[PDB]
């Protein structure tokens, strides 16, 4: 048992390990989406930038949880990073919709993590989730909801003009 | 025989001369396209700039091959620069499509040049083609493929609004 | 078939996809090693930095291959990123030894990739491997060999004083 | 008929097209001379610079006529650019003599162009020729006459010392 | 066997050792030529500078090969550096002619080294030769060919005025 | 006989030539030692720097004697530069010990050179040896004696920790 471990339940430690894996997967999904829009038959270079940056952000969210696990005296256990769901996301509107879906599932996982730490009476792990992840998730979901709404109101996915102009004006 | 000539085959020298002519022709084609979009009944001033700059670049690729020929001890032999294929490229989408076609043919010529220097065992001429021309070609073809894709997805050539907006936002 | 695809063999495309996965795995291995040395019962903060930086570098090597695949007209196919080999690398000397081993295996894969592109007569893909990956690998392997040698000559792994001083003076 | 065309005779338009071709040819001749003096058995690097710069200038004179043609509502028609007259201009004195000859022929063409625009009563095209081409030609011919005179008085072409010193002091 | 050695053939290692010796010899030859022109009965101080700088460059080419040998896991074996061929190179034109000859022989050795690495399937050692030595050699030979041509056309070696003026204007 | 030669004995001239060769050899020995410590199984990068810098210094001592020989009207005669004594100097302590030995032998040669110039009554050559070489030698020998003493008192050659720490703190 770790010399720094205090008030840190075996269940929280396992949950933190499952959340690290989820953030890595989210990083992988965004990396996959990014280079979809870099294809010559898609060619939306700011969608690609937007998702490459989201990819780098999610791996920084994972690294922070790895830091928290060592901080609290638990042991990181890594699992396979599953290959993403799709190889061909049709359109810019479909990608933002998958991203919105993915960000809600991550949020749901974080809310369950917070409920477990409330019940294990771990106030430090609670504040960590609140301070670094919960408001980030709410802001990400609101941003992606906005993007999805603009893309629909513009006429996407059937109008490539709409998707082209959204690339230049919102994401550029 | 030249005092600096070493490991430089008569066939490579002829091939370099044929490649100089191809680059000049490519320069001429782009010059012709540039001033098509400067016509008052076409009036896309950034298409014209894009192609004038490509015109100047191709003549700088030709000058570099002339420098290489003197560097290796061969003798430059110049041929007529053929007048380009078209006087009226219909639309911006049609010009990028001809440019994509032209850039692939130049690439194909460069790949054949590289195969001949491999077989004549001229590693310096191989590295020269690799370092200065091969990745340039791959980047040019990918750029033009992107432009062609955006123009189609926007509704060109039937939508002059699409071509107008591409001029302002991608090429400006 | 892609409008930009030229002289790009189905076998090279598959090989590039297998190399992207290998670089991601290497990135994952280094990320795992990094946070091993961040544990409170290991506590070598510059080993952790050294490997976190190597982790970020390998994912940038992967992103470049994804860019090359789109550049040449192939299609990225992603596989699961396997969880790394170990959860507990004993010592700093053992980690540098695994890293040396991993970097040789990546090199071997790159040399086989280069042999396949030579035989498919793809000089652009050859120069890409030479210019961006081959000398990087040779420099990485020489660096890790040096680290392993210093750690042994100092008295590692049995001397934690040796490992402590190497952390401060070579990696800091 | 062009919406901007006014007082612009079919004969002037054809003459402008023939002058564009002449300027391109002049650009090609100078490019050919430039890389003659870059040969290792000629090796006069400032003759080469002098003629490379004249080459770039003549293509800028051609581009200006293409701009004028679009400005006035005519249609550019491009012809083959004939390969230059010589592959081996013997000496620096012989090249300046060919350049002097070429510049007089261009001047003669410009004077005939000006006579046709006088007779077609096109005062704008007259002023354009006067303001941008006529004094340029007179200055070029006087410069080349000076160079030819100095080279002869120095002892060229039989004295390579003379040609060497002219390269360093007048053209450097 | 070295812990970093990978795909590095015993024959390449021996060839690299023979090339290190050749570069040192070339450094010695240039050092010898340099201080010939520093003699009071020769007294061409810029020939001396030109060759002293070439001397320092060749030893830096040797040091780079020593670095490559350690990089790849081979073992440097040094041989005697033979005293140069001449003690009295007659004239500036004769020295540039020996230097031209020496630089072609070094090039020939490098081309044979590249052929051996092609046949041993060592693409890293191939790119190293291409990237650091092959174009350097081509540029050196072209420079020395130019110098030799100017010196002859000026009237060297019988005209010490020619050699004096070349010292001041080309090499100063 | 040289127009600048004055009070310069045939014996001094020969001795200066033998000293030039000794300095070149010393330069070669240090170059050899430098790249010993650059080996991956030795890996002491500051020993390597220390000896590479000493290598460059000794060749600058040789160049100064070549300058002196021309200054006085003698004729430089170069001999083979013998390959160094060892290919594998065991340890850092053993290299500093060979370097100490080599520097004393060079000093002894310089003292004999000074004795010959005293007896040939060449006060200029005496002051040259005193002003540029004699105090340099005394300072080099004292420095190397210090290094050897520290390395022994630290526990070298049996302690690679000692050699590692000396590399970082004294030579870095
Ligand atoms: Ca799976
Ligand atoms: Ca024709
Ligand atoms: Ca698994
Ligand atoms: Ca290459
Ligand atoms: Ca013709
Ligand atoms: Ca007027
Ligand atoms: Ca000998
Ligand atoms: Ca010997
Ligand atoms: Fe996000
Ligand atoms: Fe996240
Ligand atoms: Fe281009
Ligand atoms: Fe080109
Ligand atoms: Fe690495
Ligand atoms: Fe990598
Ligand atoms: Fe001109
Ligand atoms: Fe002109
Ligand atoms: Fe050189
Ligand atoms: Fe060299
Ligand atoms: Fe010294
Ligand atoms: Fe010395």
């Amino acid at each position: 048992t770790s010399q720094v471990r205090q008030n840190y339940h075996q269940d929280s430690e396992a949950a933190i390990n499952r959340q690290i894996n989820l953030e890595l997967y989210a990083s992988y999904v965004y990396l996959s989406m990014s280079y979809y829009f870099d294809r010559d038959d898609v060619a939306l270079k700011n969608f690609a930038k937007y998702f490459l940056h989201q990819s780098h952000e999610e791996r920084e969210h994972a690294e922070k949880l790895m830091k928290l696990q060592n901080q609290r005296g638990g042991r990181i256990f890594l699992q396979d990073i599953q290959k993403p769901d799709c190889d061909d996301w049709e359109s810019g509107l479909n990608a933002m919709e998958c991203a919105l879906h993915l960000e809600k599932n991550v949020n749901q996982s974080l809310l369950e993590l917070h409920k477990l730490a409330t019940d294990k009476n771990d106030p430090h792990l609670c504040d960590f989730i609140e301070t670094h992840y919960l408001n980030e998730q709410v802001k990400a979901i609101k941003e992606l909801g906005d993007h999805v709404t603009n893309l629909r109101k513009m006429g996407a996915p059937e109008s490539g003009l709409a998707e082209y102009l959204f690339d230049k004006h919102t994401l550029g």
